[PDB]
C-alpha cells in the first residue's frame, strides 16, 4: 500500500496525510522527494555525537519538510528550510550489505541493537523486511506480535523522546515504506534501557488490575496529587552546565536520574491505570490526543505569554501516529490498545519530568490573538515560514488534528480540551515564534521545566 522501499514518493492527493493545507501543488512534492532523499543518504538519524550534550540530538529535517509540504509550502520554502537545518547535520553512517544480510540471524540482529554505525544497515533490513514480508507483518515481527523481538522493539520507539514512534507514525500516515524502514532503524540504534524497564515493570505490574483504569487526562491530573510525583523532578536539568567550559549539557537526564530515581513505584502504580478498552478504540484514541493538548497546552503560568514546552510537546506531536494505527486493518484491537498504553505511560513520564504543570487552560483560553481573523489555514501558512527544525509546525498540525479527533467526543468530561480552544492553542503556538526561534541545534522559543516558576523568567508578561 505504501511507496516503494527504495524511493520517496508523494501525491498531493494520494498521500496528503490526516490533516494538510488547501490547495498542495506537484512543484512542492517533487522537491520534497529531492530533499527527503538528500537527508536519508547524506545526513545521520543524530545530529550530535552521545557525549557533545550528553544526550543525542535528533535529525527533524524528515519531518519538517513532510510537514511543511502538508501545510502549504512552496517549493522555495521547502527548500530554504531544509538547506538551514542540513548545516548542524552529522554525516551518514557506511551501508555494509554481509551485515544488512546477516541481520536476518536474529544472534546478529540484537547483536547491532543501540549501535547508531548501524542505522542505515538497520534502515536496508527493513526496506528488505517489508519487501520479503510486507509492511504489516513487519509491524507483527518487529512491534506487536509479543515475541522478544518485537516487546524489544515496542520499548525502542519510545527511546529519545520518542522519536522513533514520531517516524513510524509518519512512515503510516504518509504511506512512505522508505520512511516506516528509517523509524524502525531509529528505533533499533537507540540506547535508552530506563524505557524498556519502565513500560515493561508498568506492562507487568498493569495486569494485576489492582485500581481502576481512567482515561489519560484524569491519570495527568492524578500524578500531580502525589507528593513524590510532583518533587520528583527539578528544573536543575535544564540548568545544568559542563564544569569546565560551562556548556549545556543534559549529562543528569529527568527521567532516569528524577522520576524514576525519586517517584518509580508512584509513577508505577498511576500508569499501570492506563488499560485501554478495545471495544472503544475510536473514542480511546481521541481522548489520548485530547490528554496530549490538556498537558502540553494547559501547561500556561499567568501572568506570562502562553508559551510551549519543548519536552511535553512531543506527547502532543507523537500522538497523530495512533489515527494510523487505529486505521490500520492488520492489527489486532488488543495490539492497537497496548500501542495507546505505552504511549500514555511516556506521556506520564515526560510530564513527571517537566514538573507536572498544573492546566491553565483559562489563562490559555484567554490569549490574544498577535494578527486578526486567524484561522487554522492562516496558522498553518504562518507555520511554514518558522525558521526552526520542525517542532513548532508539527505541534501546530498535531493539535489541528487532535480538534478533529475530539469533535464527535467534545460534550464528554475525559476531553478536557473543548473544540474552540484547539484553534486558540495553534495561535497561541505560532504567536510565541520570534524571528530567530534556533542558533544552530539550540532552541529558543519554547519553555523548559514549565512545571517550574522559574522557567517562566524570560517570558514576557502578557500585554
Ligand atoms: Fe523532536
Amino acid at each position: 500500500e505504501l511507496a516503494s522501499t527504495s524511493e520517496f514518493r508523494f501525491d498531493p492527493e494520494r498521500t496528503p496525510g490526516l490533516r494538510h493545507a488547501k490547495n498542495l501543488t506537484d512543484e512542492s512534492t517533487r522537491e520534497l522527494e529531492r530533499v527527503l532523499e538528500e537527508n536519508h543518504s547524506n545526513h545521520h538519524i543524530f545530529t550530535t555525537t552521545e557525549d557533545h550534550k550528553g544526550v543525542y540530538f535528533h535529525n527533524h529535517i524528515a519531518h519538517h519538510d513532510i510537514t511543511i509540504w502538508a501545510l502549504g509550502a512552496n517549493p522555495s520554502t521547502i527548500r530554504s528550510q531544509h538547506d538551514r537545518n542540513s548545516l548542524y547535520q552529522r554525516q551518514a553512517m557506511v551501508i555494509q550489505d554481509s551485515v544488512v544480510k546477516d541481520m536476518a540471524d536474529p544472534a546478529v540482529y540484537k547483536r547491532c541493537l543501540g549501535r547508531e554505525e548501524n542505522f542505515l544497515n538497520y534502515c536496508r533490513f527493513f526496506e528488505d523486511e517489508i519487501n520479503r514480508i510486507g509492511y504489516q507483518a513487519v509491524l507483527q515481527k518487529y512491534l506487536v506480535d509479543g515475541s522478544e523481538i518485537a516487546d524489544d522493539m515496542l520499548c525502542r520507539i519510545y527511546m529519545g523522546y520518542v522519536h522513533g514512534i514520531i517516524h513510524i507514525g509518519m512512515a503510516l500516515e504518509f504511506k512512505q515504506a522508505r520512511l516506516l524502514a528509517e523509524g524502525f532503524a531509529q528505533a533499533a540504534v537507540h540506547h535508552d534501557w530506563w524505557y524498556t524497564e519502565y513500560l515493561t515493570q508498568s506492562e507487568e505490574l498493569a495486569r494485576k488490575q489492582e485500581e481502576p483504569a481512567l482515561p489519560l487526562s484524569d491519570l495527568i491530573d492524578l500524578a500531580r496529587q502525589d507528593d513524590a510525583i510532583r518533587n520528583c523532578s527539578t528544573l536543575y536539568y535544564h540548568l545544568q552546565k559542563r564544569k569546565v567550559t560551562g556548556e549545556m549539557c543534559l549529562d543528569l537526564e529527568p527521567a532516569r536520574d528524577g522520576v524514576l530515581k525519586n517517584a518509580g513505584p508512584e509513577l508505577r502504580r498511576v500508569a499501570a491505570r492506563y488499560r485501554v478498552d478495545p471495544n472503544d478504540l475510536e473514542r480511546a484514541t481521541a481522548e489520548l490526543q485530547n490528554a496530549a493538548v490538556y498537558l502540553t497546552a494547559g501547561a500556561q503560568r499567568p501572568p506570562h505569554i502562553c508559551a510551549f514546552d519543548f519536552f511535553l510537546l512531543h506527547s502532543v506531536t507523537s500522538s497523530i501516529g495512533h489515527t494510523m494505527f487505529l486505521a490500520e486493518p492488520s492489527l489486532s484491537n488488543a495490539q492497537k490498545a497496548r500501542l495507546l498504553e505505552y504511549t500514555g505511560r511516556v506521556f506520564l513520564l515526560s510530564y513527571a519530568g517537566q514538573g507536572s504543570p498544573e492546566p491553565r487552560l483559562d489563562w490559555l483560553a484567554s490569549h490574544p490573538s498577535r494578527l486578526p481573523n486567524q484561522g487554522w489555514d492562516e496558522v498553518f501558512d504562518r507555520a511554514c515560514y518558522h525558521e526552526d527544525d520542525g517542532h513548532m509546525c508539527k505541534l501546530i498540525r498535531c493539535m489541528a488534528h487532535a480538534e478533529e479527533t475530539s469533535r464527535p467526543y467534545d460534550h464528554l468530561p475525559e476531553f478536557r480540551v473543548k473544540q474552540g480552544l484547539f484553534l486558540t492553542a495553534g495561535i497561541a503556538a505560532i504567536d510565541s515564534g520570534t524571528d530567530k526561534p534556533m542558533d544552530g541545534t539550540k532552541h529558543f522559543d519554547f519553555i523548559r521545566g514549565s512545571g517550574f516558576k522559574e522557567a517562566w523568567e524570560r517570558f514576557p508578561l502578557r500585554t
